């Protein structure tokens, strides 16, 4: 069934609400034992939000190997991407360490540092070009090589060092800072030019290691990202781009990560993303 058909009688019958439910119904549960032992939980932001453990990234430490991070990978259209929470004050090092370690070109950030007046993720990345950082437990340092800030986006080049062997890599980080502290933008326009400025860049792109996604748990907003690009694309590689099911292509990538979309507002929003977005794939 065509979506955009899909979309309207779901608007006119008003039941996104329960559209939602039955995907959170079906959902797959796996283990997430990794993610609750004592050890692990400074690492954790929320103890709602785990990554199974058949599909989490692992450290390159004997120490302690765990981060809350999760690898999607979308097999018929040939894209992989990592989901994070945001990294926390102990969990600053590893989060770089995760970047340097699986080869990743870019960093796609969707939140604000503050929100609500209260702290979303912590500052994990230099503001000043003269002021660097160094992650003494990871043995890394991190500079600002420029700054581009637009009006619904900014993007950072940077300079990531592994202090161990002194082999550097750029990686690019996209901000997208107006995501409102409640609800869903009323237009999928900025989004979706924010997610076609990604994929200008190659941080997408096999040549390169999965891109990292996070807000603040690393599900919802994180969650919508991933899934219009994947459904975009496949609407791109097949012959009849109506046969792309939005609800099957989320309940696939709920094999990789739990909770992914935490509101019906947030799934009525990536099928308008969805929507507009094909007005350009199709060839407009």
């Amino acid at each position: 069934m065509e979506m955009e058909k899909e979309f309207e009688q779901i608007d006119k019958s008003g039941s996104w609400a329960a559209i939602y439910q039955d995907i959170r119904h079906e959902a797959s549960d796996f283990p997430s034992r990794v993610a609750k032992l004592p050890k692990n939980k400074n690492r954790n932001r929320y103890r709602d939000v785990s990554p199974f453990d058949h599909s989490r990234i692992k450290l390159h430490q004997e120490d302690n190997d765990y981060i809350n991070a999760s690898l999607i990978k979308m097999e018929e259209a040939q894209r992989s991407y990592i989901l994070t929470q945001g990294p926390l004050p102990n969990t600053v090092g590893h989060f770089w360490e995760m970047v340097w370690e699986q080869k990743s070109r870019g960093v796609v950030m969707l939140n604000r540092v503050m929100e609500k007046g209260s702290l979303k993720c912590a500052q994990y990345w230099p503001q000043k070009e003269e002021k660097e950082m160094i992650f003494e437990d990871t043995n890394l340092k991190l500079t600002l090589i420029s700054e581009d800030i637009k009006s619904y986006y900014t993007v950072r080049q940077l300079e990531l060092e592994n202090l161990t062997t002194q082999e550097t890599r750029e990686i690019l980080h996209f901000h997208y800072t107006t995501w409102p502290d409640f609800g869903v933008p009323e237009s999928p326009a900025s989004f979706l030019n924010f997610l076609f400025k990604v994929r200008e860049s190659g941080s997408l792109s096999p040549e390169h290691g999965p891109v990292v996604v996070h807000c603040s748990a690393g599900i919802g907003r994180s969650g919508t990202f991933c899934l219009a690009d994947t459904c975009l694309l496949l609407m791109d590689k097949r012959k009849d781009p109506s046969s792309v099911d939005i609800k099957k292509v989320l309940l696939e990538m709920r094999k990789f990560r739990m909770g992914l979309i935490q509101t019906a507002d947030q799934l009525r929003f990536s099928y308008l993303a969805v929507i507009e977005g094909a007005k350009f794939i199709m060839g407009d």
